[PDB]
């Protein structure tokens, strides 16, 4: 499965190290949620924007987290949006805006991408659970609603 | 398959965007050199620390790639090892480190098949003079 290999990237390469890195620094109770979206048209620049507005609007930032994890490691520094003072961060998944380029009539691309998406999730929700993290990280809607 | 996905990925979000953003800025001829291992112990820790203490060596720095371009993306600011003063940059491309997470060396694979993708997109969209491969020694 090509979404397979990006929700282990994602989880391995960011959510991961974010989170282990986290719970480090002093953090017992931190929160990820990562934005789960359905449909093609919400990989679409208007949606992503309403997410960008509504980030400033909750009062988020994006924000380092400097990793010091062992593990081998191109990247040191993640790059996350975090509320503003509270233990809670949001990142909707950048590597879903590669699924349309991937699968290139233009309504039966955009059923497989949503196939795509599925999958994507299917796996990345398997890696929290087996790595006992459903405490931590979550799935947020278009709202920043858990769930 | 999954090397695929990986190679499209990387260049659609991130090696695409940011040579043309650097070009838009007005880098004529702007060179990126991304590394290519091809045999598994290059993803170790030790060889990949190897490159990083090169790369300060020979004055790279992580730069800054604001993109301000036409498409749909959740992250705007890229960043990229460039040599100061100069128009050249390098990557070691983190997705390849999740190879092994994904699966003895069928890794190589594909490694091989991400590399070929990559190499592929590289050509068909006219990139051929500015984006090569390097060694572990910065070298072409
Ligand atoms: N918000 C956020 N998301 C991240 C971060 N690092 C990774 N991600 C996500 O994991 C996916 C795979 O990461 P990768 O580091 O293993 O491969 C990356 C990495 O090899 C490269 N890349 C992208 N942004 C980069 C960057 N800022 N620096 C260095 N390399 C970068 O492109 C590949 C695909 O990026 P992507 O945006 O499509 O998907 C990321 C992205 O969705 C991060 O630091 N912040």
């Amino acid at each position: 499965s090509p979404a397979f290999a990006l929700a282990v990237g994602y989880f391995k390469n960011f959510i991961f190290p974010a989170i282990t890195q986290i719970k480090e620094n002093g953090e017992v109770n931190p929160k990820i949620c990562i934005y789960k979206p359905k449909h093609f048209d919400e990989l679409t620049s208007t949606n992503i924007d309403m997410i960008k507005a509504e980030l400033t609007n909750k009062k988020y930032n994006l924000s380092e987290i400097n990793l010091s994890l062992k593990g081998a490691r191109a990247r040191d520094i993640l790059t996350l949006n975090k509320k503003s003072k509270i233990h809670s961060y949001f990142d909707f998944p950048n590597t879903l805006l590669s699924l349309y380029s991937y699968v290139d009539s233009e309504l039966k691309k955009k059923k497989f991408v949503e196939l795509l998406i599925e999958q994507f999730y299917l796996k990345l929700n398997e890696l929290i659970q087996e790595n006992n993290l459903t405490n931590n990280i979550t799935f947020c809607d278009k709202n920043l609603q858990g769930l």
